[PDB]
């Protein structure tokens, strides 16, 4: 597609953009602040970098990144150009999950690409680094790089260290564990406080490869970030090394003019979706690796999702479905062995550009290969899984799409009653008064969608209670939108239409069979299409519930969960 | 209006939002992400204050904002309250202003409104403290309280001091003046480079009463700043202590439970109005105060703002209609004198609340009244203007609504054939090749409004180039988008419907005779209504400039500019 959003610049000239600003006299006023906020006139000479964060004090994954930022800017002038600071909103999953704060997660993406689009073209820096440290931040900076189309690196803040206290390891997954472990019997109130105290020790995103580094294994995968970039840990000192150096890269690339469009490609984008499929990354990769197309003006769909899957099998034994945690990732060879491993079975294609202004194989030629005797990434003789854990199905119930996690462990068939709630609160409550009546059905909770939830929030109470109720393996779990973790059987979200939009699942009634079959990839009604588009003709839209700010506004422009739920088209 | 938008929380306790995720076991997870930034198990018991600076590096009214952010986060602890940092993004109109980065400025405002109530409804965030220094910031961060109606305190960052070099002063607009006065052989390039090293010499808000000190001292009239925040210059000492003064006084509202919608009424907003009026305060207050009173379910017309201007008249010598700037305010008194006085004149309701916790006429009651002798504030006695210099206008060609800056001094008419621009760029074109063409017209300059624009840009280069070419008091200047100064003639902005919506603005043709009448407040045309409407059976709407990113969605959601610009409706 020709993307039509921000300023074109007025060959190889090094500040394309912020020439428009510093050489023509008719622009005095601008050189006037620039020279107030300490330009000197050779300085208006100089390329200008916009070195957007995402700092906030109220997450851990993001209360250190102003002093990341401050390295960036170092390097910035290190490398002869001028560095200027910004910082834009983000919030924190982990502690809005379980709340009514969780509709505002998902549109905090789109907010964030919003706002560095903004500032790049208003203040008309000729490149950008974006340091985001959390969730939904990773793709919101990428997808601003994209609209602008101007040079740009991605630094991950990097993961946190797992918490320890007296040989025993916990993440934010030990926290969220605690209060059913609690309520279970499984332990005292005195072991749940000290799992609470010992669970993040510090700076970083969450710890598994869950959603933030899914994506920052993706984007350096897509070569949007320098190597190493999704592994070091947030507190490790090479961490602000590549902070220093990420200058130097970017003047290489202003250089040669190597843009987020000639780096973001449709084999660059399957390079970022086989280390999804080889790592067991979230689902939520494909929600923002369409978004990532979208902004450079590419295509990406759910079936080229099922494509690279069943091209790819499953390698990592990681938390949540493994083991191991980025940390061990970070000592048995980082990201880049991965990737090493990945290119060298052919799964991977070499050729494409990065931000090191080296091809992909150039970076990994000379890397250090994973560490002899490793037992997180198994060989391809012996995958955790033949294909890819990431599943779509389209049945009768999801005619657009919908998205699972499937270990290849929980059978290819479940069929059962419906068991329909509008939204997450309501099937919690029916699951304490009567956990037995889950038993045999297939759980729907509706109204959750981008536009019912409103926000598309991640529920993560719904597994929990259904593993606490011992019901993991006797039901299935259905949403249009999103589950956190797994069950030990079925659990499928991103249902299209959702709910609100009068989507099939909207017209499920208590007592219909549903039939979610794998190897088909169909979750199906027994009910006939005659009288579900009896009910259909029926059916009238809920009120929506907000009227007015942010999540209104999202109401009014996203797209649906197939469509990455973007926001600007 | 019953505005439903962010979460209502779970009589008298101070922590009503972060208990929903500091006390219930439940929420195991959101309290140890809460231990790992630093919060002692005591620390869980206290209010959590949401501190939003609008910090950046690219601009000397924002570069200053973390230092003060750092002084509200402290005077928050010293409170016995727990301050979590967060930023949003700004952008420099004066940087920007005459470039296609303009269109991004107007809507940066609902971006950092969006952004607000985002963070502070994800982290459960109990009350606000935000510390805007620019433009568009300051009513961005009021429409996000407004929305929340949580306890609030909008902390000026402060005006920037004027400029020196030889006994000689600047500020911005000397260095936009620079370069009219440089090609017009006023003055050498030497001279012009010396006004753009010295106009802008440190922090803060561009120093006339320009939109920063307008929409300031209008909030502060509004009850939502704390008495003299609008006035103390961003560099000085006293700023600091306000902002360590802040969390003292958001934990009385606390305590009160004083919240935004307890203080942004139809009274207060009438307040902040009078302030514009007699202050001759920005055009642009028209679209902030109806954004800020719809974000409190309030209405607020364009026929309010006339009523108040015939009712209030135009009394301080400020630029850039006088001579004086908010650093002589503050000398003789600050904002809170210039109150007193207009509440003594009866002028203001005094019985509004305010974030002090008491009363508008309890804060004024005991503060130093104006100095003895000042030139500034002229009396009631010998105004500037005998009503206000704001002017609303509805003719033929504006059915719903314009706005113009009218001092009294440029006649009661002006008629002329049209002179029809479909943007800034073809305009000053061709007054560059053929001024005299001009002389006796009216001059469109179409397809700038919020949509086709797109942002509603703000326009200085169409009022200079007309001055420079001897053209000010023979000529009239129409446009569905913003004017930034004044000629010494008819000037008009914000014209309704814009020319994107087919408005009769987009139907005027070259040649058209329009005639401007301030007595009867119309803009009409010679041609017949039935033309006209010839005229618009033939019209299409123009194709939009973009077609993603920020500008797009902006197009999508803004309402008209009578409307005050929301998006959120
Ligand atoms: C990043 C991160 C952590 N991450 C979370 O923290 C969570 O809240 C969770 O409970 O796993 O939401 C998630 C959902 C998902 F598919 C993958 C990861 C997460
Ligand atoms: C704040 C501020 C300064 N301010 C500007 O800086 C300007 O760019 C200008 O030239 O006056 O835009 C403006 C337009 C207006 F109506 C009032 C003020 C401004
Ligand atoms: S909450 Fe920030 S990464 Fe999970
Ligand atoms: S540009 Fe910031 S106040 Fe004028
Ligand atoms: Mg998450
Ligand atoms: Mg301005």
């Amino acid at each position: 597609q020709s993307v039509t959003a921000d300023p074109s610049p007025p060959t190889n000239k090094l500040n394309k953009y912020s020439s428009r600003i510093t050489e023509p006299k008719s622009q005095g006023g601008s050189q006037a602040i620039l020279h107030g906020v300490g330009l000197s006139d050779d300085d208006l000479l100089k390329p200008q970098i916009g070195i957007s964060s995402v700092w906030y004090e109220g997450n851990t994954c993001n209360m250190h990144l102003l002093k990341l930022s401050e390295a960036v800017k170092e390097g910035v002038e290190n490398a002869g150009m001028v560095g200027f600071r910004f910082n834009t909103i983000g919030v924190s999953d982990a502690i809005s999950m379980g709340t009514r704060g969780m509709c505002f997660s998902l549109q905090s993406r789109d907010l964030i690409a919003d706002s560095i689009e903004t500032v790049m073209s208003a203040q008309w820096y000729d490149g950008n680094i974006s340091i985001p440290g959390c969730d939904k931040n990773m793709p919101g900076t990428i997808m601003a790089m994209g609209r602008l189309n101007r040079p740009g690196i991605m630094v991950y803040g990097g993961t946190i260290k797992p918490g320890h206290f007296q040989d025993k390891t916990y993440d934010i997954v030990s926290a969220f564990q605690s209060y059913g472990e609690f309520v279970s019997g499984s332990i005292s109130d005195e072991q749940r406080k000290t799992v609470l105290h010992h669970s993040c020790p510090g700076a970083g995103a969450c710890g598994g490869m869950y959603t933030a580094n899914t994506m920052a294994s993706a984007i350096e995968a897509m070569g949007m970030s320098l190597p190493y970039s999704s592994s070091i840990p947030a507190e490790d000192p090479l961490k602000l090394d590549e902070c220093r150096l990420a200058g130097k890269y970017l003047l290489e690339l202003l250089k040669m003019d190597l843009k987020p469009r000639d780096i973001i490609t449709p084999k660059s984008l399957r390079n970022a979706m086989v280390s999804v499929m080889a790592l067991g990354g979230s689902t939520n990769a494909v929600l923002h690796l369409i978004a990532i197309a979208r902004s450079v003006g590419l295509e990406l769909t759910l079936d080229d999702f099922q494509k690279v899957s069943d091209a790819v099998p499953f390698l990592a034994d990681l938390k949540p479905s493994g083991k191991y945690v980025m940390e061990d990732i970070h000592k048995i060879g980082g990201t880049p062995a991965v990737l090493r491993y990945l290119l060298e079975l052919g799964l991977m294609d070499g050729d494409c550009m990065t931000v090191t202004g080296q091809t992909l194989a150039q970076n990994l030629e000379n890397v250090p290969s994973l560490t002899e005797g490793q037992e997180i990434i198994r060989p391809l003789s012996n995958p955790i899984k033949e294909t890819g854990h990431i599943q779509i199905l389209r049945g009768d119930l999801a005619p657009d799409g919908s998205v699972a996690k499937i270990t290849g462990k929980e059978g290819l068939y479940f069929s059962g009653p419906a068991l329909v709630f509008e939204g997450e609160e309501s099937m919690l409550a029916a699951i304490s008064a009567d956990p037995m009546s889950f038993k045999g059905t297939v759980v729907v909770i509706r109204g959750e969608g981008p536009k019912g939830g409103p926000g598309m929030p991640e529920m993560l109470t719904p597994t929990s209670a259904i593993m606490g109720a011992g019901l993991g393996k006797e039901c299935a779990l259905l949403t249009d939108g999103r589950f956190s973790g797994g069950s030990h059987g079925f659990v499928v979200g991103h249902i299209c239409p959702e709910a609100q939009e009068g989507g099939p699942i909207g017209l499920i009634k208590n007592g219909d069979i549903i039939t979610i079959d794998i190897g088909a990839a169909r979750i199906d009604t027994q009910v006939s299409p005659e009288e579900m588009n009896d009910r259909r003709k029926k059916w009238t839209a809920p009120a929506y519930k907000v009227n007015r700010g942010v999540l209104y506004k999202y109401i009014k422009n996203v797209q649906s969960a197939s469509d990455g739920c973007v926001t600007d088209e």
